[PDB]
């Protein structure tokens, strides 16, 4: 094949993976943008036409970042002046374009710097947040109605999340929820008045004379958390004269006695809202069912339909309590619950009755419930061949739980072992999406008899280009430590020769419920390390890893920095035994939790690792955020888990770093894992006299993703790995 | 056999230089602390007594950091609880100890957190600043009188300087000047109300959950400067029931027209103060003579008495207008002024006259005026053997200027060529302190017939130890650039063989009026590099350097980062042409201003340097302080010197760094050359894809002086240089 997958190829995207992102707009049609045209496809027949021509806005003026078409296809939202904030948040400008008239709405426009915009599920109503306040427009061209007047920057958030709720709880900036009708608008309100601020310098452009201090309400472990409230407003009865009436739904009494979180909102019907609350000690959760009382106009949460979730061995759910999927009538629902043996399976709950009925069981887990029809429930699981790192679509016959059909397994067993799915409205069709081990495959199907309709993108263009390259192969297997199987993967150098000895690089994450050993196809830094530098890149899923039951996932409860660290070390020992690993050249690196684990490993004095790299690592759990840290570590108080908070830092292992070559990297504007974390690691090493290599990235955040920084850090790390392994 | 001067020897001060720090207390006795015993000596005869036994205070309760004994031996101040701030300022607690009796005053104590304390010149009056306000104690135990009420943190400073005055104007925290008598107490007041704040994070101990933000009033070049006022209070008429009355002395008309600084305060007599003022454009300065009017109880400055200093070529003075030395009756004075040829010499000024008369002349410069008597004026200059890097003590006959006799030139011509002096009150005696080229030698002398009285410290103990180690030699010579002599020095390896070829490390500073080629003895990092790693460390003083005349010092005017940069490169070219240097291994490094020059040189594309280190470098003049930066660069405006501010940044030279190996180092708590400077450098390098090495030092300031930090950075730079020179 002559050539290899080079560093430049990775940094420059020489070999591009193609995708097929569609947007379902009904039971049978989806939108797709080919070039800069928006085409509408008919799923059954496959015909399409151009919905919006790439030239419709050539004279718009600004560069359009994104668009959003109303549910009734009458109007389209135009998103420009995009300015990113955190992982999900950002601000932008919006213009609405009438599809029937083919003209831009110019009256009662949406304000610049809008924080969030969303159409109603039906019709064409809009709800947006500006200045931390919620506004509503019944019609695109009509004046908006103000819903809240309490908005205040960095203090009161109406309709949007504060920093911690965005990152750790809702995984979104949005905090608004239209009802199926488009009648009610539910929204949460966060108050960060007593939440401490994390401050750090932002240097900006060279022209700025004085560095700017960024301040963000951020609750570190054990600090004051933000408080939350929930409201519901009737959108049909809005008046231009009187102020909107927001009905508040209060949290259960079992929640009010202390700090808690609103962790899930789900409309069950036009008049029933489901709410899940979580105590600050995340081992107790409550699901509330609230019904609208047409006569009084209020919402009542009967303590009859209250469903409780507790956990003795750990925390609730994988990262948070699971989402409930209601059947049409709203009287019952399904949700993933850890079963009697610690394995997560689908549960059937009937509103006003006790317990639930498990409809799936076994030594494997359900990853997620994807669709729910009158006859079947569709879900993704890692059941096939007992490979926790594989994923397939299955459907259960609701009138007979024993009848489970696998919908993806046999489609192409050698190329596709990791699917994800996207169903149309009412699930009449579904786009299957395979991520590996072979090249990504996108296909369309009809639900009726699960007939494959057509291929959407098979990545033939990439396949041909790679045939020209000496690509590395992937090995997915397991080792038995005690009586348990622990999975691992190895990116192996082309023309792999087990008689030879290769240097090994342990690529680490290892956080709670993580999975680094899977069947996914990836073109990344490790591909370059194996293809051009002949390095073996390995990952190992030890205790604490997810999707293999609680026995494995909860072994790390209240003890972060122990078993996951010991297991990475034991894995490298194991790999050494295999005659194809030069034990004098074993490195290790990781980003974020992987950075923390990597440092913890390097500082263990195990003698197994020559060098390692840690990027933006956590160094002391009291520095990281409350929702994430408290979930696994409890509170940093004497009565609780303060001792392990104190015995699990990277700083106390400083002396042992004199036995390795360490490279510590971190962005100065990191709002997630504060530069402080590395500032303290470096200081501990200086005080003990250990030499080490460092690199800061000015104004880069946790991702260090800007194109220049991205290219730079990977070039820097590559040089570091080559010199350590003596690879000119 | 003999060992080499190792890195560890440097880091651990294995070979300590001995000192002899005395404090003249009268015309014939001086205090000297030996083994924590404070002793009094008689200069003429050498006999001594024990003034304070190291045993006293053995039970004080706090570790005494320092002490200060009243002018008339009646009381002694105990400084404890010392906490450092900037270069000169600090905060400490104080206790007074009554010598006559044997007790500490237990009441009316100096408050904790005092910012400054000072005995009057005679007797035992005290003036101290607390919470930015001035206080006065007539008697150590009597209650203190408050002199000001306008003190406010970071805004109004009475009695103490603000950040930029401490650093760039007075080289002290104190802004208090007692009268020779002890009658008046003059003081300056600073208002920093509109001065912008520089902000940076202080991580502190590992136990601080949230990083602290440090905020300091710091005027960057062109920003708003603090304003200043001058006051004089009669300390002999303080009332317990009446707020003291401060008479203000207004600055000259020519200063009030715009921004200006108070740069010098000097009492001439019991009733005559001398104040020097300087315009923000440091091209013009005014000296005011203010006489007290006992009949009006007010101070007046006759305009006709003002003395003006203008500079056409550069700025006024070396760093600031020179200090005036008043004759006893206060009607005349001497001061160093740049002469018509460009060389600084002594000028005699009679107060109700206009110009002045030069007392010395020649192609050399007077460094400082040390003592003045009715018959003689003693000064330090670099005239001996025409070596700008030498310093000797001379005395001129006031009744005949042609009779100038050198007082140190021949004491030990082989060992001592760099002297500094310290005269007793009335110049009866003087201690000579030689700094090199041989080991430091401390001698005492009598002024009468300039007779050497006795050796005080000759460092014989240190001489013994060095006999057992291969010490490097130092060469101080010169080269010829365009018809001019420019001095340089080389720290040559032991057993230097001019036939072999050694790698050379250029040690640069090169700031305006700097001098790196001198005759002083030093045991530093360079001693280790030449002795152990056999590397020649060279230093070169080019255009812009001092003590050689204005034609050389002012060449750099309004053009920093131009000629001084070019000349470091040219010095290397020439050195590279000496048969004893390997032109493949030429490195360069510098701290602070030397960091800026090192970066500008490494980015010039000269191809002369293989690598370089820049510690806490400035990278853009608009980022440093106003007083210092505007002194050489003018203001950063379109009408002035904006273009060259923009044309002299390290950032604009990024691309060229791909030709060399760069190591950028900076402390995060640097309040002098902000981390920002170095942060903008790295961002530029990344933005253009250049690889380099970096290292930040948590909570270290400009000196990166903490024991551990100091050891770590020199260890880190030694590895970097050895690897670059292919040294084992
Ligand atoms: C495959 O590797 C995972 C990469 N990601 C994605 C992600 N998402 C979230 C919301 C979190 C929670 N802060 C983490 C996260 C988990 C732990 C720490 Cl200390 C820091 C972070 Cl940012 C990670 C993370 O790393
Ligand atoms: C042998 O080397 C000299 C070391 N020193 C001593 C010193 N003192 C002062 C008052 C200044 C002016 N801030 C500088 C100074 C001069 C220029 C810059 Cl950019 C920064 C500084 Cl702090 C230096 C300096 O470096």
């Amino acid at each position: 094949s002559r050539k290899t997958y080079t560093l430049t190829d990775y940094l420059k995207n020489t070999y591009r993976l193609k995708l097929y992102s569609l947007r379902w707009i009904s039971d049978h049609e989806y939108l797709y943008k080919q070039e800069n045209n928006i085409l509408v496809f008919n799923a059954e027949y496959g015909n399409s036409s151009v919905f919006l021509e790439n030239s419709t806005f050539d004279e718009f003026g600004h560069s359009i970042n994104d668009y959003s078409i109303s549910p009734d296809g009458q109007f389209i939202l135009l998103e420009y002046n995009y300015v990113k904030q955190w992982r999900h948040s950002y601000t932008a400008s919006y213009d609405i374009y009438d599809l029937n008239k083919r003209q831009l709405i110019t009256e009662e426009r949406i304000p610049n710097n809008t924080q969030w915009v969303t159409w109603s599920p039906v019709g064409h109503k809009l709800a947006y947040v500006w200045n931390n306040d919620i506004y509503v427009k019944i019609e695109p061209n009509l004046p908006s109605y103000r819903i809240t007047w309490t908005g205040k920057e960095d203090i009161i958030y109406n309709g949007i999340t504060d920093w911690v709720y965005e990152e750790e709880v809702f995984s979104a900036y949005s905090a608004l929820w239209w009802s199926p009708n488009g009648t009610f608008l539910a929204y949460a309100q966060f108050n960060d008045t007593e939440v401490p601020l994390i401050e750090y310098s932002f240097y900006s452009d060279e022209s700025l004379q004085y560095p700017k201090t960024v301040r963000v309400p951020y609750p570190k472990a054990g600090a004051v958390n933000p408080t939350v409230k929930f409201f519901v407003v009737n959108t049909d009865s809005l008046s231009s004269v009187t102020n909107a009436t927001s009905i508040q739904i209060t949290a259960p009494a079992s929640m009010l006695i202390g700090d808690h979180y609103l962790c899930d909102v789900t409309w069950a019907t036009q008049e029933r809202i489901s709410l899940q609350w979580l105590r600050r000690i995340q081992n107790y959760s409550v699901m509330d069912i609230c019904d609208y009382d047409e006569s009084s106009g209020r919402w009542n949460c009967l303590v009859a339909r209250q469903h409780i979730e507790m956990s003795t061995t750990g925390w609730v759910g994988r990262f948070r309590p699971s989402e409930p999927h209601f059947t049409l009538d709203g009287n019952s629902f399904y949700k993933i619950i850890s079963n009697e043996e610690g394995y997560r399976h689908i549960c059937y709950f009937q509103i006003d009755k006790k317990d639930c009925t498990f409809i799936t069981k076994g030594t494997w887990e359900v990853i997620g419930i994807e669709a729910l029809t009158s006859d079947y429930l569709y879900y993704i699981s890692n059941e096939y061949k007992g490979m926790p790192g594989g994923r397939n679509l299955y459907k259960i016959q609701l009138s007979d739980y024993t009848k489970v059909t696998c919908l993806s397994c046999e489609l192409n067993p050698e190329r596709c072992q990791y699917y994800s799915v996207s169903f149309s409205k009412e699930a009449k069709y579904y786009q299957l999406r395979c991520s590996g081990p072979g090249l990504p495959l996108y296909t369309l199907h009809s639900s009726v008899n699960d007939k494959g309709l057509r291929v959407l993108e098979d990545n033939s263009a990439l396949d041909k280009m790679l045939q020209n390259v000496q690509m590395p192969s992937k090995k997915l297997d397991f080792i038995i430590l005690n009586e348990t199987k622990f999975w691992y993967q190895m990116i192996l150098p082309p023309h792999f020769d087990k008689s030879k000895k290769y240097p090994l690089l342990l690529d680490v994450y290892a956080g709670p419920c993580s999975q680094k050993a899977d069947t996914v196809f990836r073109l990344n830094w490790a591909t370059y390390l194996a293809s051009t530098e002949n390095i073996i890149v390995a990952s190992f899923d030890g205790r604490g890893s997810g999707y293999q039951g609680d026995k494995i996932m909860h072994a790390i409860n209240r003890r972060l920095g122990t078993f996951e660290v010991e297991d990475q070390i034991e894995a490298a020992r194991q790999f050494s035994k295999m005659g194809f690993v030069d034990n004098k050249r074993i490195a290790i690196w990781g980003w974020s939790y992987g950075g923390y684990v990597t440092s913890m490993v390097l500082g263990s004095g195990s003698g197994v690792f020559k060098c390692g790299i840690a990027v933006a690592p956590v160094s002391r759990w009291e520095y990281y955020d409350s929702v994430y840290t408290e979930r696994y570590m409890g509170l940093p108080t004497p009565e609780d888990n303060l001792d392990h908070y104190r015995n699990s830092t990277v700083m106390s292992r400083a002396e042992n770093f004199k036995q390795v070559e360490y490279l510590l990297i971190h962005g100065t504007a990191d709002d997630n894992v504060h530069f402080q974390q590395s500032a303290q690691i470096s200081k501990a090493l200086v005080d003990v006299g250990v030499d080490f290599q460092a690199m800061w990235y000015t104004d880069e955040d946790h991702g260090i993703a800007s194109s220049t920084a991205h290219q730079h850090i990977y070039t820097h790390m590559s040089h570091f790995i080559k010199q350590c392994f003596s690879l000119p």
